[PDB]
């Protein structure tokens, strides 16, 4: 079919954080089926940031969730037209980023098109002081909301000296099928972990590894 056992994805980033414009370009592959993915991500325009790529991670794939048969799959099902997300994530202490992204499929490739902007993140705070230390590992609940899906996600960023800053994400996914059926799941939860890994010096050069599994709520 067309998600195919190895699948191949480019994502081109475009945004603000606190009124720093930049442009990021990536490329990788994954298991779709076995919920795997890596990709490698270059900051090509305003970069160094001078904000910690951390916020800009959990922007750059939901075809790559391992789904059990028993729980239908939204992402898979969307193809060939594929799906949209817009995401608002609200952090601790300020910090408010608004999210929009499509995805396609292209040649056999998945495509992603990424518009982020991030407002009020605090001057001297971990975000603007490049002072986090990643994501911990989270639960994404899923719940049917009028032929998409809602998620929902309490994460933790890492900070410099052992704290976390709480943040909260509600997601929309939404189907561009035109033509066909899409089978709805009921309510659910996905686990995620979020790597960064092989990172230049200034974060103009970062690599991502995720591991997604949908499970019963
Ligand atoms: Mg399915
Ligand atoms: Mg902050
Ligand atoms: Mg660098």
């Amino acid at each position: 079919e067309l998600i195919k056992e190895n699948m191949r994805m480019k994502v081109v980033m475009e945004g603000s954080v606190n009124g720093h414009q930049f442009k990021c370009t990536g490329e990788g592959e994954g298991n779709p089926y076995m919920g795997t993915q890596t990709m490698r991500i270059k900051v090509i325009e305003g970069g160094p940031l001078p904000f910690a790529f951390d916020i800009l991670a959990t922007s750059f794939s939901r075809t790559f969730i391992k789904y059990p048969k028993g729980i239908p799959d939204f992402f898979k099902q969307s193809f060939p037209e594929g799906f949209t997300w817009e995401r608002v994530t609200r952090y601790e202490d300020g910090g408010v980023v608004t999210v929009m992204q499509d995805t396609s499929l292209e040649d056999g490739c998945l495509v992603y098109h990424v518009q982020v902007r991030g407002v009020d993140f605090p001057s001297n705070g971990p975000v603007m002081q490049k002072k986090t230390k990643g994501w911990e590992p989270s639960t994404e609940m899923m719940y049917p909301a009028d032929g998409g899906l809602r998620g929902y996600t309490h994460m933790a960023l890492k900070v410099d000296g052992g704290g976390h800053l709480s943040c909260s994400f509600v997601t929309t996914y939404r189907s561009k099928k035109t033509v066909g059926n899409i089978k709805m799941p009921g309510i659910h939860a996905v686990d995620h972990r979020l790597e960064r890994l092989e990172e230049s010096d200034n974060e103009m050069f970062v690599v991502l590894r995720e591991h997604s599994v949908a499970k019963f709520a």
